[PDB]
């Protein structure tokens, strides 16, 4: 059973989506879902001593402009295990390009951690934290010779619009 | 596949049951199985800085009075990963109510760790450890405004009887 | 040497104080400084499966109404090692009594983590996090039969006033 | 779906194989795949305070002389999670017997960690590391009264031959 | 300040002694106190993938037949940091010889963990645990070519007698 | 006692030096020795989600052109604790500038880990590992607006010469 295809995008789209976590915060190993089987697979070991600053995964039943499931980053105090489902509230979106591809990523908080009850938009996140995430994506592939361009951060409304676009793109590609 | 439905309750019930672990000891995140997919799902982050004192999960193909699979707590020296199957020997049962529901939980040791070879009943467990488990369940939802009531501990014999009842309740509902 | 006596209270009191950390966030072991040697010493293992929600220590060259150095709690994203000095900005104070003693504790953020640059007062802290800290101190000695009473939280201004008093109390006693 | 039966042995066998990891480096718990449901199962807790010195698993769709899937050991700098697939390059083979059975194990490195780009054969591995692996297997069941016999190490060519033999054995047994 | 020389052996010898921890449970690095400065020093990395099964250290102001401070092993549920003092109750003693030297080690529990309130003698410890400790010391230096002989376990009374002997030996050597 | 002033540079300089570790591998917290009390102090939290790729510290009784003790990086398989002394063999040197200052750093391996017995010079280190260390230092202060310049790597002979120069500089400054 491939979780990417089997799970709905969320219980109350786009206000609450499912995040299917692939990479826990603190990992230098970059995991992805095997397309065929839906098992966790090692994509690569990051070439530099950086760690994922957030729990990182995908939204089920989405497709994006870069030809992959739509990425989501969830701020967790204690990281989860790979292949864990988290009910997440989108609060913003990171706009970036990776080798000419649109590789934007939703930023979200868990609905069921009261610590984040008042985080509802991109302005609620400490600025240094947004910078640390952006810097990670700016440099994590530098030793692989890849250039990424960070364009900036969009707000919750923009994140939600993009989620709806990605849901539609999945329906068209696979429907 | 959904492990809860596919696995037998145990290889030698009720002396040895399977525990399907959801939450490793040391976790502040509370995980459950997604009913539709069988994937691990975050239920909540505990509101207080407490950690699960035991590896926590369910016995497959059981059903209990609180409308859930029968809970089991396994004492592991090194915690396992979520969705790991452990062969476990029941040694007692924690009697508690949660918001008016009978929410009893089996206490068990792993068959394949020789450290626990001589643990066969509730009297073999250090008292302080039983107290720490009871205290966790007494207080872990306090900030959510929920009230739990700890009745006490039953012995291995009582635990095994409850397991049999839960196995029967499952067959009846499904 | 005994760090408690040798270090100044801070580089810019009371806006920036030194926190000498005894217990990293995540610890169930409660450490204290040995008075005679200044070495880290195990005070006790918490009776319940709770972990310190903050990096916990003392402000050097302070003394408080409960006959101990003034306690300080520092919010660290990655916990430090015991006996590490942190430059900390006080942002509030937890008011509590422990067995009849005024056992108030400063809440502070590290000056050198830009994540907390905009945390300057108690109102900047998520409410759930204040609750989790208060709940820990309310219940962490329950199984030892001790009673703690949480009064509430004071703001940064009140915290800084108490720090000044504690600095004065130290000079007076020593 | 049982991953052992569902996954191919690898993408470019025998030069690159899939390792399906059961036990991460550092574990004292010995896990195995429940060959009924494909779930991870605790086989035992090692009787001694030893930890697995490598990420340990199996090559899918293989069968070996000892009546189990072919074992594979992958050298990872950061351990992976159980049930993770790693693309691995075989560089040697540990020859050992366990209770009279031929219990040989492939030694491999991850293709996607550049740290190991120049490890291509058994001679590239520090001698002390080979010794630590062999010692683990020599002694890890001593308190269980089990007897193992370490014969030595074979090179990459020998490992690859054995992988092909194990792939053929699976086909004959299950095909 | 050298903690080995500055701290008393304990607050209520020999019923309660100080354990000065050098190596936390779970470490493959073997630490010791630098004789000159009293700082922690790496002695060696264990040649095999074994971890210390107990928090390991010394009793201050003791000297033993093997020309070192008297060793103590403390059973802790959560390991402490190196150079931490633990008030410990001796419950037994491991009798062993290392290359002809008497290298006996006290086994103790922390006074301030109620989990161990009823552990007062060697018979209170699960047998498998005693075996795992003995096996560790039997094999941890095998790849270094060293032979150790495990002679057995003595009870709490014997442990206490040896503590008193070691305290006297320190007074004579340094007094 | 301040360990920086109290400890000798090493037991057989410059072939074997003491590394006094301040920051264990894997730390995002940057620690330094309070050169007043000798206690560990938090210098900063790195602004980016990078971790120290090596155990990092200083050689006691040295002084360098940048007005601080001579830096040393030790490759450890299992990280040590802060303020631990490691006996280390220099195998190379990283040449870099930080804010116009000569901020060179010794690269070394532990003498007492047999894994590294055959690492004796910079050419023995996997190229990808040298790159990951250099990249860390190139970028770890980028969000602080600081500029570093990585010049390259020198061999063991050059490292040893520099160690002797730093020992002499300390003597002239403090002796
Ligand atoms: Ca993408
Ligand atoms: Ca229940
Ligand atoms: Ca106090
Ligand atoms: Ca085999
Ligand atoms: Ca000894
Ligand atoms: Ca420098």
């Amino acid at each position: 059973m491939n979780p990417f295809h089997e799970l709905e995008p969320g219980p109350e789209v786009p206000e609450v989506v499912y995040a299917l976590i692939e990479i826990p915060k603190g990992s230098r190993n970059k995991y992805e879902l095997d397309k065929k089987t839906g098992l966790l697979k090692l994509d690569r070991v990051l070439y530099s001593p950086f760690f994922y600053p957030v729990d990182y995964g995908i939204i089920p039943q989405t497709w994006y402009d870069d030809g992959d499931p739509f990425d989501i980053m969830v701020i967790m105090r204690e990281p989860v295990y790979p292949l864990t489902i988290i009910e997440a509230r989108p609060i913003g979106i990171m706009k970036m390009e990776d080798s000419g591809d649109k590789d934007w990523k939703v930023l979200a908080v868990p609905v069921e951690d009261p610590y984040f009850n008042d985080w509802k938009d991109i302005s609620d996140v400490p600025k240094a934290f947004l910078d640390e995430i952006a810097h990670f994506f700016q440099r994590y592939k530098e030793l692989q010779g890849k250039t990424t361009k960070i364009e900036g951060w969009g707000n919750a409304e923009e994140a939600k619009r993009e989620i709806l676009r990605a849901i539609e793109m999945y329906k068209e590609k696979f429907g």
